[PDB]
């Protein structure tokens, strides 16, 4: 008989950091939903006044967020096997991180932020495209209604992705603790002044 691996591997926050984390995603929504900007862009956001975005994503993790690294299904996802096997993975298993995170993100699907791990954190980060490795990492804060979380760090990448080209452009407004810029296609990124850190612990989800 064989042992199943977890449903996923992630960063795990604290109490404390996924309560900071969440009410400092819960008050972007506010005033993006507020803003000038956003309001004159909403025709490329929603087919369908004002638009709550804090009810949009309605579909939000419950208990503390996470930062995922490896998806495993228990074993039956490609490489999982082999990830878990890692020894930095092993010696990682339960021990605490500081993961930084640069900002906070939206699109019409999700509503995430960033993370920006460390040299150490990154191999935790599976190697199973364009982008440096890691670019994927993110804490979901949102979904819409028909949208499934893995769609979060999908809708990450094409931000950053926008970014190497560069049609990011000027910042389209000035919120209390970093710039909006407007991405297009209903995407929405806001660069903290202030990189902010969370506590959180490497183990593994098994639902
Ligand atoms: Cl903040
Ligand atoms: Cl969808």
């Amino acid at each position: 008989e064989k042992d199943f691996l977890p449903l996923y591997f992630g960063w795990f926050l604290t109490k404390k950091s996924s309560e900071t984390l969440r009410k400092a995603g819960q008050v972007f929504l506010e005033e993006l939903g507020n803003h000038k900007a956003f309001k004159k862009e909403l025709r490329h956001f929603i087919s369908g006044e004002k638009l709550e975005l804090v009810s949009y994503f309605g579909k939000r993790p419950p208990g503390v967020l996470h930062c995922a690294t490896k998806f495993c299904d228990y074993g039956k996802a490609a490489g999982a096997e082999e990830y878990a096997q890692q020894e930095v993975v092993k010696r990682s298993y339960g021990k605490a991180f500081k993961l930084s995170i640069s900002a906070l993100f939206v699109t019409p699907k999700t509503a995430g932020a960033q993370v920006v791990l460390t040299d150490q954190e990154l191999q935790l980060w599976p190697s199973d495209e364009g982008l440096p490795p890691g670019s994927r990492a993110h804490v979901t804060l949102g979904c819409a209604a028909d949208v499934q979380p893995v769609q979060t760090g999908l809708d990450l990448l094409d931000i950053l992705q926008q970014v190497k080209g560069g049609s990011q452009g000027e910042a389209v407004g000035e919120l209390p603790r970093g710039k909006l810029y407007s991405l297009g296609k209903g995407r929405w990124m806001l660069s903290l002044t202030k990189k902010m850190e969370v506590k959180a612990i490497f183990t593994g989800y098994y639902g």
